[PDB]
């Protein structure tokens, strides 16, 4: 996250850690036993930290639970970056409490100019490269579907949407992807792609979450 703020230990409870003997992407858990996250994250060998704040020191809070299963979305393309869209099973359930604890699936897409709160611990600089340890967070609001086409053409599915700031400086970033974007106290979005990082006319570009709860759940509940 570029130009964000630390979130605080604990403060975005449904945040994960993708670990394969290190951090690599985030992740949202939305039930006990799943997290949701980019289909560009997946690699075998997935270990899912949650309760995590300094993702190098061992705080009190966390839980590590190996992943069984993961499951990348039927259409997802990697040139594109279209539905790019994992979920991920636990091998056991995560204790649920105040510091751990699920964010809803939508029940129907946000809009343009709604602000939303993304966070990980990607980079935070936008030339150059420094790593947070600690969680970082960032308010941004959706952008219109015509200043995201226009920002990007030729890229911009009906699965994407657009949301941060024009003018630069304030993005998510490499190390982010796979996780949240929340607005409302639900899920619409997952941190996918963008045009380096916080780079003026180039804003983040997030998998759009409200289309995929029917296969979401429907995945769900038969495995
Ligand atoms: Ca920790």
């Amino acid at each position: 996250i570029v130009g964000g703020y630390t979130c605080g230990a604990n403060t975005v409870p449904y945040q994960v850690s993708l670990n394969s003997g290190y951090h690599f992407c985030g992740g949202s858990l939305i039930n006990s036993q799943w997290v949701v996250s980019a289909a560009h994250c997946y690699k075998s060998g997935i270990q899912v930290r949650l309760g995590e704040d300094n993702i190098n020191v061992v705080e009190g809070n966390e839980q590590f639970i190996s992943a069984s299963k993961s499951i990348v979305h039927p259409s997802y393309n990697s040139n594109t970056l279209n539905n790019d869209i994992m979920l991920i099973k636990l091998k056991s359930a995560a204790s649920l409490n105040s510091r751990v604890a699920s964010i809803s699936l939508p029940t129907s897409c946000a809009s343009a100019g709604t602000q939303c709160l993304i966070s990980g611990w990607g980079n935070t600089k936008s030339s150059g490269t420094s790593y947070p340890d600690v969680l970082k967070c960032l308010k941004a609001p959706i952008l219109s579907d015509s200043s995201c086409k226009s920002a990007y053409p030729g890229q911009i599915t009906s699965n994407m949407f657009c949301a941060g700031y024009l003018e630069g400086g304030k993005d998510s970033c490499q190390g982010d992807s796979g996780g949240p974007v929340v607005c409302s106290g639900k899920l619409q979005g997952i941190v996918s792609w963008g045009s380096g990082c916080a780079q003026k006319n180039k804003p983040g570009v997030y998998t759009k979450v409200c289309n995929y709860v029917s296969w979401i759940k429907q995945t769900i509940a038969s495995n």
